[PDB]
């Protein structure tokens, strides 16, 4: 019953406290699913009906005899809604003796984690066995422009902004997008993108662009699954994404614990499944740094 | 076995079983008395 | 996680 600085004169008794919840690394949750559409759906897949086309008006004169007009043609995308799985192995004599709620908390890190990975496959996922994301969808340059493909307008040099004058391409992308969709929308950048955006400045070196750090009253959303800016990337994209990107999911972690086959441990096995491509391709410009 | 923190665990043992057959043999004793012994006797030797 | 043997996990 001496000091607690050595451990034989009385310093084992003194026996730290531990925290009170297991805390961890807080990656970037940011992940297109607060500004895209997500639905609620118990079945194989998700047919959005979209409108390719419009109506046609007559304004019709006293005595005309007014004839037929058109009726739009009409669209279904199929959202595929394929799964997410993670098979983590924990160990029985840990979940007896670790008095932390070790199930729960691997359901806390398996959601994190599917919120994380399911981003990814939101902007960049390709056809097989995953979301198509939007930077995946064959982009053709607007002025061109189908419905079968997203726009781009390009900066001008190959791995940077425009040399002679900059914040064009950006504010040209903003005034192409159409003028409905600019209602609510967002850039998508990550990280470095964002920051040689604000690095820009003009020739005095007051950095020319005045929480959720928005850039010319749109807001932004710092993904971390865009490309940076390389010779013919799209870094930068623009647009309507409640509207143009529908993500089609079960609001559900199916946790199954597996106590056989693994047998000293218990091996839980949880996945939801949840799915989405691009539902209005008008709602998506791009930033290509091409030419 | 006891148990190790990281293992497979393997099927350990069971025990092998062993019949062992009681055979019940009989037992059995066939003495000879003369008909005139036993009648003539004054013992009674189908009892003795 | 995995295992109690091994501290780190």
């Amino acid at each position: 019953a001496l000091n607690s600085a050595v451990a034989a004169e009385g310093g084992y008794l003194v026996d730290p406290q531990t925290s009170e919840t297991i805390r961890g690394v807080l990656r970037s949750t940011a992940s297109l699913r607060q500004i895209a559409s997500v639905v609620n759906v118990e079945a194989t897949s998700f047919d959005v009906l979209v409108d390719k086309t419009d109506m046609g008006s007559g304004w019709a004169s006293e005595t005309a005899a007014l004839s037929e007009t058109a009726t739009p043609q009409i669209d279904r995308i199929t959202i595929p809604l394929h799964e997410l799985a993670a098979m983590p192995k924990a160990s029985q004599r840990l979940l007896d003796d670790s008095a932390f709620d070790i199930e729960t908390w691997l359901a806390n890190r398996i959601a994190d984690k599917f919120a994380r990975a399911e981003a990814a496959a939101f902007i960049s996922g390709d056809g097989v066995d995953k979301p198509t994301g939007f930077l995946t969808k064959t982009k053709v340059a607007n002025g061109a422009w189908a419905w079968g493909s997203l726009g781009y307008v390009a900066t001008g040099a190959a791995g940077d902004f425009a040399a002679v004058n900059a914040s064009d391409a950006v504010v040209d992308l903003v005034y192409a997008l159409g003028a409905e969709y600019r209602a609510n929308a967002s850039f998508v950048m990550n990280s470095k993108t964002a920051g040689a955006v604000r690095k820009m400045k003009d020739a005095d070196g007051r950095f020319l662009w005045a929480e959720p750090a928005r850039l010319m009253g749109y807001p932004v959303l710092i993904a971390e699954d865009m490309p940076d800016i390389a010779a013919n990337a799209y870094a930068i994209a623009f647009g309507d994404f409640g509207n143009g990107y529908t993500i089609a999911e079960r609001p559900d972690l199916r946790v199954l614990r597996d106590p056989f086959s693994a047998k000293p441990h218990v091996l839980f096995y949880a996945s939801k499944r949840v799915g989405g491509d691009v539902s209005d391709f008008a709602a998506i410009k791009l930033l290509k740094f091409a030419a």
